[PDB]
């Protein structure tokens, strides 16, 4: 029957046998043990060790299967994706389908996971009451059978599938054979930008309940307004039969505290002229001065269901954690508890490099963590219903969660194909139905989404309205469509510009400042996916956070994303490497573009991350004379863990210090006035640097964490003062091929053939392995390539506009290269053009003044051709002979700093080793910069001036030829890149140019000057 | 939904049809049992969504019904506005769970009385006139079923008549209903007679009631 | 297959390989008769006398009848209700159901009607194009076959059920 009727395509059969969804369920016996949330051991997990076999097809599976074990099959771990075992290939795609565009159709040939385990069943588990298997992720389809005979089928990857065993199950061994299927009819609704994997990937588990249990309940919480009362109401669902000494009680405790209990027989009121639920009772509990929940502080109470006797018997107990909070949109702001949230938000899939996307809770626990420590207070489960646990976790800790349908169809052309098509309602509508169902208790989750890229469908207008109907608790969004369709109540665009326009036909994408106001328009702005964090980007961050503080109905968004999808392979020397699409033999792929993360797949921060924790920071600073003015963003707690520590210093020199207590309420003022500072009669300039630091450790931070920075520029002293007088003059040797200039145990060599410094001796060490020549290109930063699909090349790419221009072929034409003596000094005077088919790109223009204290000041002044792509960067480049274990600056820092991401960066004296210098971007490009730097410091040299720099073991060169990171080789010396100017990384898309105007080098005439010499 | 000959005749004679989705599930305990399942909801779906594409170019179709005596359930708010998604024309109606609920353009009870109210509980049949006016209420009012027709009938039909003349927003009503629902029985000599609930030996039934 | 699954104990199961709805057509070759609505020779009626048996349940009905003739199956005008022919009592309930309220299951003792027709097809429909079978209403559900091949199944009693009988049909006697 099964091969004949073929469920997996046909989407009007989405389950058979498959029992109703709920929220989470355990069957306590023992009322303690539901307050306490202990494990229940009428909870059974079946997660271990399963039999596997790997099969082409359905057709291929052997009968002999049902019921007997297969000697080929093998003994792996459960949960697991089959292609993390090493079965078939991951699949790395993000728009267009890994199967061909045939719905309901799959591939004939449909990679089959044959799964299987023998176990135990208790005696007293089938002599009363009801087992049921629970299988809380198979991806993407599977049938189910119990001791041989057929129990059920199910579709949607990322919610539990329940079916009734009870009939099935016999004392002692038991055997279960689930057959999965790769490719069903629901992966037409499960095109996620995402590695496309199979199997059992989530918990499998048996639930013993008794025949007359709890089935469903529904717990809300309403509140006056000052929040000071509130009623939660308990809507309490029984199967069985139904019996007049029958009871519910529900009890809401506050730790070992009960704050409230009622007892009701079942019985509803009645509803409509047929009457009311028999077999419902809702309770209301009166709460006064709840302690209310949300992210800042996530006040929990525990709901206690008992269903009991009369005379007191317990028959079973269900229990939920809960948080009193009411979510609404009000004159347009998403409020919580009466109060606009501002959302930091970040976009994060179940990912793990070694075990694919089967989930645990130490991982989940890593993230939550790093990213409170971080300044978020928001996720949104792209693009699917997540792991159970992660709502118990959010709850716990302290984040608001976006909720959203395992329902994508990006491939589709047009993209609401399937969800404008009323055949494919009843498919949607489960995958809606079915998450509310589940997780509609947990406090964290917020808002509700109907799913991601299914462009907007009428199936999106009836969902809608179907949760708005079932749960008014919560705000709907969706983006599909434009945006700001009837399907939303928040205009919820994706890498929608601050300032910018992109008016795309049907599904313009606003500046975000001008949708809010477009004509009839009210809603509130929050971005579902922005900031594109793919490789070293990030660039324009700070214009969204200036905005989203400015504009009331700009309520913030989530970056895109938490982690990169890399995953393990290990080479000829079992070493294992980062791997991104095709590298499993998947094709067609989309390479790199898996990987978006502000963290690497070990969590491992991206430099991006400081940038994202800097403009997301809780507290905001003006400087006024000595007054500190802290203003606090908090809505809810006051800084009852926060200590102010100021530091001033002139040039990196510490000069004073100083630490004051911080005590701001919610939105409030503190203003501190800083002690009389001391005069430095020194040259430079002073600094004033300003951190917020928690003493105390909290459940998410450890003791003396800090939260927030900034930093102004205070009194800047000039040097006016002659440098010492020197009487030593650098001599200059000409030859034909040669400048030469020495001085002490110093030389310089200018080649007069190419004009450029080819050597510098200190005594007999040779100081360069290439010399000292222009660079205008940078190894092309993802954002760069703008690329989002591996087919499609956009001419409009900074990288493909560089390229056609001749900027990476571009020939160095020495047009002067002269030589004179000063009184002091050496005087080389040089000219280049670089030219492209016979087209002038740059002309640099510089001079070399080698004075008699050894040190050669070079003047740069570049001309830029106004009608060439404008420049990557605007420096010089050298091979230096010399590796050197630390890199000392002063200037921007410490980590990674781009000219369009640098607010996060903060000015000092910086002492790193060289191996920090270096960004390990999986897919190599331009990395490691830093800027506004005045002093670099490396090994005998030192550079001075007001530049950019980056210096490592990799060439530019290398960079750009160089896919991946563990591919790279360290070369002889140390590679030096030195900038006047650099332009913007951007990244508010990874797939178009993203770098703002003000970030570009469209000037024309450039100016840089640097001194070099020994320390 | 009706034979399709029926809207070709309505179009052409000319009536104004308030076409149907074939789901009544009156016999539930409550009304709504099933309606507000959404495990019905494609079921359901498929009765309202394929009746809009059957009968979507009938101009004497004026208004689409969600069904009858089903009670309010989640599905009926989500079938309404799929139906105002993909077909602006027309207003969409639906009586139950108290005629004036969010899954109806138009307050349409069955046999709410002229002056008279009717104060159920959950479910209040208000006088027509009374019903208009209630706080914040702003629908026109169309009875889905008045004036019940059965035997020596119609009393008082001259009062809703009146009160539809009066009142801009009491814009008339249907029937219940046109035609007797009895049925052909022969006597012994083969003399036909009209036949109701459990003369075909039919039981539980509910005899006259069909007429 | 069909007995085993009992798609008719299944909201989940509304139909099996049925068309798309959509509005009254024709497809008229000729663009004058379209605009004058006169008859069109694709679009012809399989109304009038077929062979039909009455059965307590599904589970009575032989096999033998997918591909041939029962010999106890009487003659009658379709459309039709089988109960105006007598086969069965029509019931008159108001708000009770006529069945135990027990969803999504019905009584095992499910009145049958087996409805047959032999036919045959212009020869151009069997060279080229679609033929469809259009059921305007079967009350309340039904499943269908073709040549003692099994084509699909429909619900709701009051829209019209449609299924390709392309693959299924042959030349002469269908
Ligand atoms: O538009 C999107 O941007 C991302 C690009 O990496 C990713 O594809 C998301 O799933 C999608 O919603
Ligand atoms: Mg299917
Ligand atoms: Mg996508
Ligand atoms: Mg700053
Ligand atoms: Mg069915
Ligand atoms: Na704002
Ligand atoms: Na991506
Ligand atoms: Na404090
Ligand atoms: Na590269
Ligand atoms: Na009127
Ligand atoms: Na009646």
């Amino acid at each position: 029957v099964v091969l004949q009727r073929r469920d997996w395509e046909n989407p009007g059969v989405t389950q058979l046998n498959r029992l109703a969804a709920h929220p989470p369920f355990a069957s306590w016996r023992n009322s303690e043990e539901a307050r306490t949330d202990r494990p229940s051991q009428q909870l059974r997990s079946l997660n271990g060790e399963w039999r596997f076999a790997w099969f082409p097809a359905p057709e291929a599976v052997p009968e002999s299967w049902l019921e007997c074990d297969l000697p080929e099959a093998d003994t792996v771990v459960v949960p697991s994706n089959w292609q993390m075992h090493g079965y078939d290939a991951p699949i790395y795609t993000n728009v267009t389908y890994p199967i061909t565009v045939n719905p309901p159709f799959v591939p004939t040939e449909n990679p089959t996971g044959c799964y299987s385990l023998t176990f135990n069943v208790d005696e007293s588990w089938l002599q009363e009451g009801q087992t049921r298997i629970i299988f809380d992720g198979v991806n993407s389809a599977f049938h189910l059978w119990c001791n041989g005979r057929w129990v059920g089928y199910g579709q949607d990857s990322r919610l539990p599938s329940e079916f009734d065993l009870s009939a099935f199950l016999r004392a002692g061994e038991n055997r279960l054979a689930v057959m999965v299927l790769r490719w069903s009819d629901g992966s037409y609704l499960e095109d996620q930008d995402m590695w496309r994997m199979s199997g059992i990937f989530r918990d499998v588990s048996l639930l013993h309940k008794p025949t007359t249990q709890i089935s469903d309940f529904h717990v809300a919480t309403r509140f006056n307004d000052d929040f000071s009362r509130a009623v939660l109401e308990a809507e309490v669902q029984m199967c069985g039969e139904l019996r007049d000494y029958l009871r519910v009680t529900v009890s809401l405790w506050q730790g070992e505290t009960q704050v409230a209990s009622g007892t009701a027989p079942f019985g509803g009121e009645i509803i409509d002229e047929r009457g009311g639920y028999a077999d419902r009772v809702t309770l209301r509990l009166n709460v006064e001065n709840p302690k209310l929940w949300s992210a800042e502080i996530p006040n929990l109470y525990r709901a206690v269901v008992e269903l009991h006797t009369a005379d007191g018997t317990l028959i079973e107990a269900e229990a939920c954690d809960v948080g009193f909070r009411e979510v609404r949109i009000e004159n347009g702001l998403l409020l919580l508890n009466g109060k606009p949230l501002l959302i930091r938000g970040v976009n994060r899939h179940e990912h793990h490099p070694l075990h694919g996307q089967v989930m645990d809770e130490q991982t989940m626990v890593q993230d939550i963590l790093l990213m409170k420590q971080n300044n978020f207070n928001a996720v949104r489960c792209s693009h699917y219903p997540n792991h159970p646990l992660w709502y118990t976790l959010c709850d716990r800790y302290g984040l608001y969660v976006v909720d959203e349908a395992n329902i994508e169809t990006h491939g589709m052309v047009p993209m609401n194909r399937l969800t404008d098509d009323p055949r494919w309602l009843p498919a949607m509508s489960e995958r809606v139905t079915r998450m509310v169902q589940r997780d509609r208790n947990h406090p964290s989750v917020i808002i509700w989404s109907l799913g991601n890229e299914s462009g907007h469908g009428a199936n999106h207008d009836a969902l809608y309205r179907w949760i708005k109907s079932v749960d008014p608790s919560r705000p709907v969004q969706y983006e599909g469509g434009g945006a700001d369709t009837t399907a939303t109540d928040i205009i919820c665009p994706m890498y929608a510009r601050v300032d910018e326009d992109q008016p795309f036909p049907a599904v313009p994408k606003w500046s975000i400042k001008k949708w809010l106001s477009l004509p009839g328009e009210t809603r509130p702005l929050i971005l579902c996916e922005y900031a594109h964090a793919m490789g070293n980007s990030l660039g324009g961050f700070a214009k969204y956070w200036q905005a989203f503080r400015q504009y009331p109905r700009l309520q913030g968004g989530f970056v895109w994303d938490w982690v990169d999808q890399s995953l393990i392979k290990y080479d000829e020397n079992g070493n294992p490497w980062s791997a991104y699409g095709g590298d499993f033999g998947d094709t067609p792929n989309d390479r790199q573009f898996c990987m978006n993360g502000l963290v690497f797949a070990d969590r491992t921060p991206h430099p991006a991350l400081t940038e994202a924790k800097h403009q997301q920071q809780f507290f905001q600073f003006r400087l006024s004379g000595q007054t500190i003015e802290v203003t606090s963003e908090y809505l809810f707690r006051h800084s009852d863990n926060e200590l102010l520590h100021w530091m001033v210093a002139l040039d990196g020199k510490p000069l004073a210090s100083g630490e004051v207590p911080l005590d701001v309420a919610p939105q409030g003022k503190q203003l501190i006035e800083l002690p009389e500072l001391p005069q430095p009669e020194s040259a430079g300039q002073l600094w004033l640097t300003v951190r917020v630091v928690q003493p105390n450790a909290t459940a998410w931070s450890e003791a003396g964490h800090i939260s927030a920075w900034q930093q102004w520029r205070l009194a800047e002293n000039l040097s006016v003062t002659l440098p010492a007088a020197s009487h030593a003059i650098p001599h200059l040797t000409t030859s034909e091929m040669d400048f030469c200039i020495e001085l002490g145990n110093k030389r310089w060599q200018f080649n007069r053939q190419s004009g450029f410094l080819s050597q510098m001796w200190i005594g007999d060490k040779k100081q360069l392995l290439t010399p000292l020549r222009d660079q205008f290109t940078r190894a092309p930063l993802d954002n760069d390539i703008g690329v989002a699909e591996a087919t499609r090349i956009d001419p409009n790419a900074w990288v493909e506009r560089w390229k056609a221009a001749g900027h990476y072929q571009a020939e160095a034409a020495l047009l002067q290269c002269t030589a004179d003596t000063l009184a002091d000094a050496v005087l080389i005077t040089t000219a280049h053009a670089w030219q492209h088919q016979g087209k002038t790109l740059f002309i640099s223009r510089k001079t070399y003044r080698i004075d008699g204290s050894g040190q050669m000041a070079i003047t740069v002044d570049v001309e830029v051709a106004s009608d060439t792509p404008h420049p990557a960067r605007i420096g010089l480049n050298c091979q230096l002979a010399q590796v050197a274990e630390r890199v000392n600056w002063l200037g921007l820092g410490p980590q990674e700093n781009y000219p369009d991401r640098l607010t996060a960066a903060c000015f000092d004296r910086w002492d790193l080793p060289l191996s920090d210098m270096y960004t390990p971007y999986v897919f190599p490009s331009e990395n490691g910069l830093r800027c506004g730097t005045r002093e670099l410091n490396y090994g005998p040299h030192q550079w001075r001036g007001d530049f950019q720099f980056n210096i490592s073991r990799y060439s530019q060169q290398q960079l750009m030829e160089t896919s991946h990171r563990h591919l790279l080789h360290a070369e002889e010396g140390t590679w030096l890149n030195i900038d006047g100017f650099h332009m913007g990384i951007g990244g508010d898309d990874s797939w178009s140019p993203s770098v703002s105007a003000e970030f570009q080098l469209s000037a024309g005439r450039y100016h840089y000057q640097l001194v070099w010499c020994q320390k």
